[PDB]
């Protein structure tokens, strides 16, 4: 009713868990952003008829996305916001929280609907990551790790890759990565504009 699907989080962070700086991305990765697109837009062909995935984001992230690329094309876009008097959108929903966002969707995209949801993604920011991380339906993390310690002022809320969470978070094999995002993905490090990064998939039991 409120929670049918599992939540998936997608983030890019430095080894020190930094995700932002000056309400921006401390970096510029063309291939990192294309993987983003790919992962969150992908829906099985046979189902490519009826379905769309969901991109849930907080207000600030929405404001950061190049206005030329907003709304995210091909995905159900939902902005999380308390102070929502006049959201701006032509069928771009607003919701006062993740749980409210989940019942909104579950109420709009019902059997009535010609449009049905496939997967649901939390794309940021720090603040929504924090709510997602505590949600009882969050079971997968789509993370891109950057091997540079760039200066950030925004950090990811749980050190999911540290020994302390090793009995809860498990890092899946790459072959498993590709099986889920339904495509061959670069393995090992990619270097761009001097940055060395890598794609990983972390799961947890609920
Ligand atoms: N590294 C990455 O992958 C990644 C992805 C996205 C963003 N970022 C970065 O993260 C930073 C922005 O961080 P942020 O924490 O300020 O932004 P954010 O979550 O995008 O925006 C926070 C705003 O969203 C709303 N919000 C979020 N969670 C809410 C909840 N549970 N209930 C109600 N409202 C909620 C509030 O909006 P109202 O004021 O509208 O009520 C709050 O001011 C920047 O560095 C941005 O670049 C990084
Ligand atoms: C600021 N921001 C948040 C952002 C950026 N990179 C991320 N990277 C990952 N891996 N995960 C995230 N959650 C993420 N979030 C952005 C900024 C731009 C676009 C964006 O324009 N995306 C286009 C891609 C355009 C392109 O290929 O050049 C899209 O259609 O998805 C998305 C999110």
């Amino acid at each position: 009713m409120n929670q049918q699907k599992s939540l998936t989080l997608i983030v890019a962070l430095t080894t020190s868990y930094g995700i932002g700086r000056s309400n921006s991305l401390p970096w510029k990765l063309k291939k990192e952003i294309s993987y983003f697109k790919r992962v969150t837009s992908f829906v099985p062909t046979f189902d490519s008829f009826e379905s769309m995935n969901v991109v849930l984001m907080g207000r600030k992230t929405w404001e950061s996305i190049p206005l030329q690329f907003r709304p995210l094309k091909g995905r159900i876009n939902v902005v999380i916001t308390r102070n929502e008097s006049l959201d701006l959108g032509n069928g771009i929903h607003s919701a006062k929280s993740l749980d409210h966002a989940l019942e909104l969707l579950y109420r709009t995209y019902g059997s009535e609907s010609s449009v049905q949801i496939n997967r649901i993604f939390v794309i940021g920011g720090a603040q929504l990551y924090k709510a997602a991380m505590d949600h009882p339906k969050l079971d997968r993390i789509m993370a891109t790790i950057i091997y540079k310690d760039i200066h950030c002022d925004v950090f990811f809320p749980l050190k999911f890759r540290d020994k302390e969470w090793s009995s809860v978070w498990k890092k899946e094999k790459h072959s498993d990565l590709e099986s889920w995002v339904g495509t061959k993905v670069p393995h090992g490090k990619i270097n761009e504009d001097g940055f060395d990064y890598e794609f990983e998939m972390w799961t947890r039991d609920l």
